[PDB]
């Protein structure tokens, strides 16, 4: 059951990386401009960090999906020159990377689940992109470079960098109130048990 502080901090995550999704969607966009659509894969999953975030952080049903959404709708405000079907996007993100902590019954926050969860984003858009952004206009090769390439950077840069963002925050004290504060107070408790006279 969620609370109030929990919905408050997992959307001042979802403003905070709204400015970084925007900066990066600058980025790919010039990339693009410059190389084509595989010039800004490698950097894919950053645009799914906030759900690896936000789940890993408040383990709670709908933390993956809802987190992504309200970062889109930000970066949406802020300026994204797609205008809103970058909340769209956000939305079938948000959606791919929820159904991994929906599989797992939102109980399993180890690595390689992180990594499942950035992947399943990196698949959802990647649907999204062959009916909306052009690519079915590619061929099989290229297609499939893209998508693996997506599926690494959603597995490292969303599943991987979202733990140690993640992590570093709970050594700071401010995720104390949340399920990864609570882990951090428990495996410390642990490790000060070994302390002697
Ligand atoms: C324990 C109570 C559960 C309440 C559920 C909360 C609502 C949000 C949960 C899941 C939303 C994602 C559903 C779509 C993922 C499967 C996509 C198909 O691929
Ligand atoms: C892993 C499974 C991932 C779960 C869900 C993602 C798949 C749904 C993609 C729908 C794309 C609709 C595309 O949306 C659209 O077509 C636009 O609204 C058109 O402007
Ligand atoms: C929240 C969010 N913001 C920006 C992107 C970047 N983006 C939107 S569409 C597109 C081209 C088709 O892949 C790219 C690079 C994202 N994926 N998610």
């Amino acid at each position: 059951s969620w609370k109030v502080k929990e919905i408050v901090i997992m959307s001042v995550i979802s403003i905070v990386f709204a400015v970084v999704y925007l900066l990066f969607t600058h980025f790919g966009n010039v990339l693009a401009g410059m190389f084509g659509p595989i010039a800004y894969e490698p950097i894919y999953g950053i645009w799914f960090i906030v759900s690896v975030i936000a789940a890993y952080m408040i383990r709670k049903p709908g933390a993956a999906l809802v987190s992504e959404i309200i970062a889109a709708l930000v970066e949406c405000l802020l300026g994204n020159p797609s205008g809103p079907m970058v909340i769209v996007i956000g939305i079938v993100q948000g959606l791919g990377a929820e159904a991994v902590f929906l599989a797992t019954r939102w109980k399993a926050y180890s690595l390689p689940v992180l990594m499942l969860a950035g992947m399943g984003s990196s698949v959802a858009s990647f649907i999204y992109d062959l009916f909306v952004s052009g690519y079915a206009a590619y061929s099989p090769g290229y297609l499939l470079i893209m998508l693996v390439i997506r599926l690494i950077s959603g597995a490292l840069l969303a599943g991987l960098l979202g733990k140690a963002v993640s992590d570093s925050l709970a050594y700071t004290g401010v995720l104390n109130g949340m399920a990864l504060g609570k882990e951090l107070k428990k495996k410390r408790k642990r490790a000060s048990e070994h302390a002697s006279l």
